[PDB]
């Protein structure tokens, strides 16, 4: 054992328990608890029984659910299910109509708020010299407002940005409070008896004229085509000297068609209203704008909401060309003689992010969809115009369908897309059990708020109606293992293949990545903490002292629980040998050897809450700010630090003078996942990071753990049929369940976790352990500080929410409640796990639990059916931190035994659920029971040999312009988005299409169809098509997503200009990128506590730190990891230089295989493709950098160090070392036996250090060698040729 290692057991040694402390600050922990749980064995006789009342509970409920009562044949059954779910779906909708102020059926508000204007160009620029001579008619005060703009203007009143400034009659619709009154009177909740019809019409019908590329409509977005040539020559130089390729061409297509222009008109109108809200010049003013070269006006108003704008949109006669649609899903607009004009509409001022990608967006969505139903990606659009087949509907529909979603960017409509995956998860249920998806009936939005909503809704029901009539039918033969019946949830249309299904089962989700707040209507994340708080036994007898015979909330059973560890005990012996307990300890020091202060200190986030914010009053105009854990934890280093462990006590000892959690919140306004954010303290972090480490130290030694094994996440099922066939020697049968858990974050307390945690612990942890987890037992959360600022000015009738008026009344003291206090600052929970801060321990819990019911199982099937089946059936777990997979597969000779075994099946996945309840394991409506080789886990879903992921989850992602920071930044986040695409499961063309989507969304982002002098831009950036000044770098259509912006540079500096630049840089200015580009784009201080000391010990580069200032360095080099001007100051670069190999190897260490994926890729013409044969077998490939020879024996790293300072962590011969250090040298020419002779020799140590590379290892998933990826990958209609 190592200096630290003994240091560290002594220190553990010194931390020690102070029970009076503890009992007195937290109520339910006591000496007595813990005592009694190690010295008391389980009860047997109180397992047996609830085991058996089980039993016979999971019996009456399988014979209740599935009417089995009479024995009636499957006919009665199925009707007697179809009349209980039309009752449901009956009493759902009767309850939506008994509410009261409902709007009228026929009070038409359209859903997208923008005219269907389509019209031709007109003058360039930006000046309003076209509104001069107009002679509009009619009476409506908003023609009579144009009107008087018009005047105004062929006056010449305008100011400047342009300002009109009218005066009388600007009136009567700007009183600075009616417009914001106006749309005020839109809080009628919306009837299920809706007229919707036009919604329905517009959706699906034969709309061919959309997908028209004709009659030159405006497209400001069409002045880019030499960039993509340009592009497109690095590739493929031959085929780019005919022209454009297939994916450029129709990419410009779709630019051309009608849809197009209206998305690039919607698009521009985002990013004008973007630039117009950060001007807030005017007094009291108008302010009146036009589009680039079009004959489109915005008459723009802010008010003094400060939170929504006002717009009202004119277009020209001579201009409108005509309208895109007639159906009243657009606003509809009014004649006025030369002008057609709308009237005002109002934006919140999120939704410009969603205006503004619009067309982005929708190019990717039309593309995946063609591509899901067969239509070739780079050829879609003529075949929509031509729609001949089913699928072109579907596809159509299904893009407009993500075009009325986006535009209406409301969440609820989000959850009730999301809402049809578990609807139709259960049409797969096999016998005994029969499907229920009207058990989602409960998950409906409370209130409708629009008519999309209000149709999505009667589609859901429709489809609940027809599943539970009539299940799918499964069809099986020589191994073909198949379903029928499948039909889209939304169209009702019928489908035959997986993919299209599920992806149109998670359509809703369109994460855009907004890391901000969202101040409107955030109560629910309140309460999502309090509904159970208020559910807690006013007696602790349950809690850990006594057995309940019928659990609770919140309760559990102390013999259980340690029966599970005495059996997850006996398992573990049985798998690691007697000795696991020293397996485990020395496991365990390891990992907190290894838990330094540097590896917490990451950005992230920190709260500053103490005393101090409690009282509201005290603070008002403080503004609260969130601390990183950077300086807090490299002040903690400063005193002399070095194991994260070592500041625990003291740190603990300042929580306990506290006596409770500190934590504060954050909702991302993101549409997606992971909204909750529970920021919390340093010592609360320490102290947590602790308790976690040594959580997942003790759960890795379990197998079934999908947390703490990713790899056997997706081991385990593809081994599962190749187990089986083993096992039963023979044809097999599958039977499975998914589960997901019900509200597991507040429903866990947190006394069973520290039990757990220390009967799997020698005592010198337990201290650690009981104190670590008693500090959960009472928390303060903090609120917005603007939330808390509303609702003191407020006063009563605040809104029907009852949640709010609780907190109201609390605030004032007018009522009592045990989660709030009367003047303070934060809410008070004895309960809780503050969504995933105590993320491995569930996760630990969860694996035990299915041991045990493992065991539980095979019992079970040894009763019901014949003793000896045990020893020829399969049986397997996966848990995570709360969804669940079973998997059972048994022999499948004789029908009797199988029968009988897919009753003892089902009737184990109901035991899972009954049983988990007495471990505070709540069950949800959202688990699926008893499907034939059906499983689902993280969203992946395995239909029989078929692994199919939903990957439109990743596409919207893909379309995002965070980070900011330098643009080869934005640039090369946008390749690892494409990364991330392409590993999802989709072919390289639609990534080929969504490159083009980022091309020309980064394009406009310099402000290309926003300003005229973009092209003149487009004159300089042409010549030297450097990506630091901009210039986007499409990548090889053929091998899109794969390569990456590597081998993007790559190829730029192997045959451009490019080149002479960097070469200029070998022999404003900024640094080097870290994907290597010499780029040049366009705190500290607070860190008082370098590069010269890194130099002088270059050791601390390559090993972890044991002391303070080398952490500090750590932490150090961590933090440090104009145009027309600037084309004018290039003038200087004239300096002749060429072609340097030793350059392009320093540059890239990874070149033999770029190169060897460039002999593949390079220069392959036009595109030929031989269509596929129905569906094949998924296949997992190990495709890039897998080769070991080029890359060495062991990593350029360990080499590196075990030369400079001996670490003889390479295992390797001496003679093979030698051997190794010399092939490098010639490698790597600069490279000396000594780190100065390096130093000085090679063209600062960090730049040198991190130079070895050796990048990731990438997976995919064929569908039957580089080679073999490309051709089986490209696109999922066929295969390609010549390859």
């Amino acid at each position: 054992l190592g200096k630290t290692e003994r240091e560290l057991l002594a220190m553990v040694s010194s931390i020690q328990i102070n029970w009076s402390v503890t009992e007195s600050v937290f109520p339910p922990f006591s000496r007595e608890m813990f005592d009694r749980f190690r010295s008391s064995p389980p009860d047997s006789e109180y397992i047996t029984r609830i085991v058996s009342r089980c039993l016979i509970n999971s019996q009456e409920k399988l014979i209740n659910s599935s009417f089995f009562a009479e024995g009636n044949d499957k006919a009665l059954r199925f009707s007697k299910n179809a009349e209980e779910c039309s009752l449901a779906v009956e009493r759902a909708l009767n309850q939506y109509r008994a509410e009261d102020n409902l709007r009228d059926l026929n009070d038409h508000k359209s859903t997208i708020q923008l005219p269907p204007w389509l019209s031709y160009h007109d003058v360039d620029g930006k000046d309003l010299c076209p509104l001069q001579g107009l002679d509009v008619r009619g009476d409506h005060p908003m023609c009579n407002l144009w009107r008087e703009v018009v005047t105004s203007a062929n006056l010449e009143e305008i100011e400047r940005v342009y300002i009109a400034a009218l005066g009388v009659n600007g009136k009567k619709h700007k009183a600075d409070t009616l417009v914001q009154q106006m749309r005020d009177r839109s809080k009628q909740p919306f009837s299920p008896d809706h007229d919707v019809d036009h919604i329905s019409e517009f959706l699906s019908a034969c709309s061919s004229d959309l997908w028209a590329t004709d009659e030159d409509l405006y497209s400001p977005l069409s002045c880019d085509k030499e960039l993509r040539l340009a592009a497109q020559r690095i590739h493929q130089p031959s085929l780019s000297e005919r022209g454009f390729n297939e994916i450029i061409t129709e990419h410009y297509k779709f630019m051309g068609s009608r849809i197009g222009s209206w998305c690039q008109m919607v698009s521009l109108i985002g990013a004008e209203l973007s630039a117009s809200v950060k001007q807030h010049v005017k007094p009291n003013y108008f302010v009146i704008k036009r589009l680039l070269g079009s004959g489109i006006f915005l008459l723009i108003k802010p008010t003094s909401s400060k939170s929504h704008i006002f717009v009202s949109f004119a277009i020209k006669r001579s201009c409108w060309a005509f309208d895109l649609s007639t159906s009243r899903v657009f606003k509809p607009y009014i004649d006025a003689g030369d002008l057609l004009v709308t009237d005002f509409v109002s934006y919140k001022l999120s939704k410009l992010t969603n205006l503004c990608k619009c067309v982005s967006l929708m190019e990717s969505s039309f593309s995946f969809w063609a591509e899901a139903f067969g239509i070739p990606s780079w050829n879609f659009v003529g075949d929509l115009f031509r729609s001949s087949d089913s699928a072109a509907m579907d596809a159509s529909y299904m893009g407009k369908l993500s075009l009325l979603t986006l535009l209406e960017d409301k969440a609820a409509t989000e959850e009730l897309q999301t809402i049809a995956r578990y609807i139709i998860m259960e049409g797969f249920v096999s016998p005994p059990e029969i499907p229920k998806p009207h058990k989602m009936t409960s998950k409906f939005p409370k209130v409708l708020r629009s008519e999309l909503q209000v149709y999505l809704l009667n589609c859901l029901c429709r489809t609940i109606q027809r599943i539970a009539g009539e299940p799918f039918i499964l069809k099986k033969k020589d191994g073909s293992i198949s379903w029928g019946g499948m039909f889209n949830p939304f169209s009702g249309r019928p489908l035959l293949d997986m993919q299209p299904l599920i992806s149109c089962c998670y359509n809703g989700y369109f994460k855009n990545k907004e890391e901000e707040t969202e101040p409107s209507s955030l109560s629910g994340m309140y309460k999502k903490i309090i509904e159970l708080e208020h559910l807690r036994p006013q007696s602790d007898a349950f809690l850990g002292y006594k057995d309940p015979e019928l659990p609770r909330m919140h309760e559990f059973s102390v013999s259980y629980l340690k029966e599970a560890c005495n059996h997850a005990k006996l398992v573990l012996r049985s798998l690691y040998g007697q000795n696991f307990m020293e397996q485990i300890d020395n496991q365990i020091i390891r990992e907190l050897s290894g838990l330094t202060l540097e590896r917490l200190a990451t950005l992230k986030a920190t709260s500053n809450f103490n005393e101090n914010w409690y009282v509201y009053k005290d603070v008002a105009d403080k503004n609260y700010t969130r601390d990183k854990l950077l300086v807090k934890m490299s002040k903690y280093a400063s005193e002399g630090k070095s194991l994260a462990i070592q500041k625990f006590e003291d740190c603990m000892r300042q929580i306990e003078s506290q006596g409770c959690m500190h934590i504060c919140l954050f909702k991302k306004q993101q549409h997606g996942g992971l909204r909750e954010i529970y920021v919390m303290g340093a010592e609360e972090r320490i102290v947590q990071s602790v308790v976690e480490t040594i959580a997942r130290s003790i759960g890795k030694f379990f197998a079934s753990d999908t947390l703490c094994n990713p790899p056997n996440k997706v081991k385990i099922p593809e081994t599962h049929g190749i187990r089986a066939r083993k096992q039963c020697k023979g044809p097999v049968w599958t039977c499975a369940t998914s589960d997901d858990a019900r509200k597991w974050n507040q429903g866990h307390f947190v006394t069973k976790f520290a039990l757990m945690l220390c009967e799997f612990t020698s005592p010198k942890w337990w201290p650690l352990i009981i104190r670590g987890c008693s500090m959960f037992t009472r928390k303060r959360m903090m609120m917005n500080l603007n939330y808390l600022k509303i609702l003191d000015g407020h006063r009563e009738l605040d809104i029907r929410d009852d949640f709010v008026m609780d907190l109201f009344k609390a605030y004032h003291g007018e009522a009592e409640v045990p989660w709030a206090f009367k003047g303070k600052t934060y809410l008070e929970t004895t309960t809780g796990m503050m969504q995933g801060i105590l993320h491995y321990t569930s996760s630990l819990l969860h694996t035990i639990h299915q041991e045990y019911i493992r065991s539980l199982s095979f019992k079970i099937f040894n009763l019901k059916v014949a003793p000896e089946m045990s020893k020829s059936l399969v049986c397997d777990m996966m848990q995570g931190s709360d969804d669940s997979s079973m998997l059972i597969s048994f022999p499948a000779d004789d029908e009797k035994v199988l029968t009988r075994c897919k009753v003892a099946a089902a009737i184990c996945f109901r035991m899972k659920k009954e049983l988990g309840v007495y471990l505070a394991i709540y069950p949800s409506e959202k688990s699926t029971a008893n499907t034939d080789f059906v499983m689902e886990y993280n969203s992946e879903f395995y239909f029989h040999t078929q692994h199919v992921r939903p990957t439109i989850r990743w596409i919207a992602a893909c379309c995002s312009l965070p980070e900011v920071e330098t643009l080869v930044a934005r640039q090369e986040e946008a390749s690892n988005l494409m990364t991330s695409v392409t590993e999802g499961g989709g072919s390289f063309s639609l990534a080929a299409m969504i490159q083009q989507a980022q091309c020309t969304l980064h394009y406009m982002l310099m402000g290309m169809g926003v300003s005229e002098l973009f092209l003149e831009y487009k004159k300089a950036v042409l010549k030297w098509n450097d990506p630091g000044l901009g210039f986007f770098l499409l990548d090889n259509p053929y091998a899109c997503g794969l390569g990456g912006f590597r081998f993007n540079l790559f190829k730029a500096i192997t045959r451009t200009d490019l080149q002479k630049l960097y070469a200029f840089f070998m022999k404003e200015t900024c640094s080097v990128s870290p994907g290597g580009a010499l780029i040049l784009s366009s705190l500290r201080d607070r860190l008082n506590i370098w590069i010269e000391l890194i130099n002088e010990n270059p050791e601390v580069l390559y090993r972890a730190p044991r002391t303070g200032p080398e952490i500090l360095l750590r932490i150090a080099e961590k933090v440090h990891s104009s145009l027309l001007q600037k084309m004018a100051a290039y003038s200087g670069f004239h300096g002749f230089n060429d072609m340097e190999p030793e350059d392009i190897l320093f540059l890239f260490p990874n070149i033999e295989e770029l190169e060897s994926l460039d002999s593949i890729v390079y220069n392959k013409g036009e595109i030929d493709i031989i269509p596929r044969v129905n569906i094949r077998d998924a296949t997992q490939t190990r495709v890039t950098i897998f080769n070991e020879q080029k890359t060495l024996r062991t990593s350029p790293e360990k080499l590196v160090s075990d030369k400079w300072f001996g670490t003889q962590k390479s295992r390797i011969g001496k003679t093979t070392f030698l051997a190794e250090w010399e092939k490098l040298k010639k490698i790597v020419k600069w490279l000396e036996d000594t780190p100065e002779a390096t130093l000085a020799h090679t063209p600062v140590r960090n730049f040198f250090a991190r130079m070895e590379s050796k990048p990731r290892t990438v997976r995919i998933t064929g569908a039957p060698k580089i080679a073999m990826v490309i051709r089986d990958n490209f696109s999922r209609m066929g295969h390609l040729r010549g390859v």
